[PDB]
């Protein structure tokens, strides 16, 4: 059985092919002690990972090696691998093919140095590294479909044109779930919430989990905040801190089809499909409208698969077919499209060979 | 015409659009009696609202309504807006449009308690509440920057570009002039000394206003605090004790730089600026960093202005142009830039009718 | 081989590590005479220690070198620990290395001046100063939780997490086990008694230990008390008096949630740590919640346990375990904190020597 560790930029998930949930997921945060000690507990070791980390950040100092997908430090990336392997699966590198992933139009040499690390310091047997989206749509079995990735990281559509990505159109939003977290995290303070220490960061991140939603129509649900409660729904904060949370439940998943609201003059999600769609062939066009499949985290919000379907729907013609496929699995499809990939039986051919690894080296992907 | 009421966790400060300094300024205490005893001429009185809050406070427990930004009791609340209008200003609701303001970007229903019971319990004609840091850029005068607007509870770095802050970067942190005093109290009872009653807090939180300073640099000031007797100042404490007091006088408003201090897991003042405008889109960010303005309570400290050019300066990359403003007269400074845009003929339109109370109700802003 | 001696206000615990319960328990005063008194017995005498001077405290001049947790006097504080080694424990502190304890708040000074003395006079192996309520969480086996360190003369709230404390939420509060002591005192004289005689200013403290209890439903247990039925029990005195002590008794343990009984502004034990707490991180809050541990003189009086439950989960809210822990040890818990800890395998590496001491100097600490 071979690994599947899908590089999220805040959200790793690890585990084999075959499995159907994802074996190994954490918080992809490295952690190192701000006065590292002689002793147990105290903060003895230089780096952890997880939840493990997590907890620890009075200790720590916290960091996440890639951002936007791409992987900005790779003396931190390794040593997440090193803890994914041995600590999470509880595996020798050196005996599992692995898989591990990249997003949408990754710098070249950044995929050669990923592929540099796990065949060097990993010594793994074999490995292939693989593209989000592609992945995702993946797991709805589809060859065809225009993809928009919306995860902790980065917001990201490409058009998957039967099994393979057309570049020119895979358009990228640089605000995505971390950000929109932070996009609440503005805008519950002058009911004197508190949002700002990592603590209570993570509490806003759950409020918009469970309470955000894209409404249908931005305006006029605003004067139903106004005019009910209807959207106020209280939350208890862990201190104990009945709380209501009312326009911001519709206002913080709204940045991704305004991304005006957090300061960016960047096309929304719905815009930046439509433009993506346009700019492929036009036969290519007519699949992509019906086969827009969502992934990730951000893409769970309550509302946002018949928002999406009513605004391209305005977008395109009248007569064109218009169809939003989102799974109800979207956070782990990405690691699903891994696992399916890696026991797919035909593409044991297809792994990166530790033999061309030797022969051929880094550059060869 | 109208009225502005700056609410804070421990000061509120009112009176009528078109001065320039502000007519009532009162503590934000409730208190209540210890005793059935009569007032010499009075009822016994159910509880005691600013400035006979505090003169009779022995005889009583005083409660603040407003702790680190949050109207957490909404009763008390009332009776401080009714000490307002009914005993300080002299005057009758229903007369004018009150303004009032608020933490840094706000939902909904700590404003709608607050909009409510103005129209209905007091019967303003208008209200409007507006942002306390962006006021504050409105009294410096300008569009755009970085407040750090830092009272009695609650401290706020906000960065603003237009009229309204860049807000994913306000960074909070509820380490302000309270625990400023907690920490004065401790470290003189480690001097050597001892404080018992709330006026004896007073009294502590006092010799915070008139001794307590920022140095340019900690690791001189508590080397010539080591040399020289010349730090030290006394003061006649009320009963007699003319106490000494020498590197404690920078050692407690240190805090915000350093809340080690105190111990409390939060990296300081002058680094989170740092991260708030690192946090923000990256070339406006001079705009900011050129007009980083202060505010409240706490930004009183003879030479946090100074000093905050050395440390912050010493954070961001070197030709980054960094420019502190820190009003004279910061105590009011929300006020200012209330009374002010409340008397502004174009924004006449901005402020919430009675009659959007009555058809829209509480939830307008 | 190695010592670990305890320095309460009133108490000093010493004996060697591993040892569960104290070898050395002895009264923190030392008395001067007032005359040259001849003892017809022994030879003259300087100064006498604990159990000595406390049985001729008559013709002594007493006072204690620990004031609350800190030390005020050194001098006294030398001789009572000279006396802890060659005399109590019996040995000569060259070959068996010493463990002290500290107050949650004790200054750098303090700890480097206990640290100076244990080895240039006493010339120690390795010493080592621990911090008082963080080893009763070691005594009750855990990293992180809250600390209710309530003693003979000073009652404290500590948070630690993994090793660290966090000062911003220890608090403190100078009324204990000796406030009580004489709040009992009086609350019997006119209960129609007369502690007048040397003994019953001491059967006083006894029957403090002996009767007392923190009553669960105070209210209602004073309408026990008015309605007089067998809580009423007696106590033979050091001579024979029965004394009838019912009421009181638990109307004396009440005190520490209430300091206005004694004439205290301050607030109870309860409110200090869900303060605390709060003060506190808030993704920690829940560990102290539900970690919440008394030690100490004055937490000996049943119910307490009953008590800080009901307590805490009326004041905070309802989502949360909460879980107050209350050892059958608990009056010797910094003690055995200590001794488990400098026997523990681990540790050696935490015994700073006088090789560090000497190059290093007292900073070494």
């Amino acid at each position: 059985a071979a690994l599947v560790i899908d590089n999220g930029s805040g959200m790793c998930k690890a585990g084999f092919a075959g499995d159907d949930a994802p074996r190994a997921v954490f918080p992809s945060i490295v952690g190192r002690p701000r006065h590292q000690g002689i002793m147990v507990g105290m903060g003895q070791k230089d780096s952890y990972v997880g939840d493990e980390a997590q907890s620890k950040r009075g200790i720590l100092t916290l960091r996440y090696p890639i951002e936007h997908g791409i992987v900005t430090n790779w003396d931190d990336m390794e040593k997440i691998w090193h803890h994914t392997f041995y600590n999470e699966l509880r595996v020798a590198p050196e005996e599992h093919p692995v898989l591990l992933t990249e997003a949408p139009m990754n710098p070249k040499s950044n995929r050669e140095k990923m592929t540099q690390i796990m065949f060097e310091t990993f010594n793994v047997p074999a490995f292939y590294v693989s593209i989000q989206a592609v992945l995702s749509l993946y797991s709805s079995g589809r060859t065809t479909g225009i993809v928009l990735d919306s995860g902790d990281g980065v917001t990201h559509v490409v058009p998957i044109y039967a099994g393979f990505s057309l570049p020119h159109a895979i358009l990228r939003i640089d605000l995505a779930g971390r950000d929109l977290t932070d996009y609440l995290m503005k805008i519950l303070s002058e009911r004197g919430y508190s949002f700002s220490t990592t603590a209570e960061r993570e509490i806003v991140r759950d409020i918009k989990e469970k309470l955000c939603y894209v409404a249908l129509d931005f305006e006029q649900e605003m004067q139903t905040a106004a005019q009910s409660s209807s959207i106020e729904k209280s939350y208890e904060l862990p201190d104990g801190q009945v709380i209501t949370i009312g326009n911001e439940r519709f206002r913080a998943p709204e940045a991704l089809f305004h991304p005006s609201v957090l300061g960016l003059e960047s096309a929304g999600i719905d815009q930046t499909t439509y433009n993506s769609i346009m700019k492929c062939d036009v036969d290519v066009r007519k699949e992509l409208y019906g086969n827009i499949v969502m992934s990730g985290g951000t893409t769970m919000f309550p509302g946002i698969a018949e928002r999406m379907q009513k605004e391209i729907t305005a977008l395109a013609p009248s007569s064109m077919k218009v169809k939003i496929i989102a799974p109800p699995e979207r956070k782990y499809s990405v690691w699903i499209g891994g696992s399916i990939l890696a026991s797919l039986t035909t593409f044991q051919q297809m792994w990166i060979s530790k033999q061309e690894y030797d022969e051929s080296g880094p550059s060869i992907v």
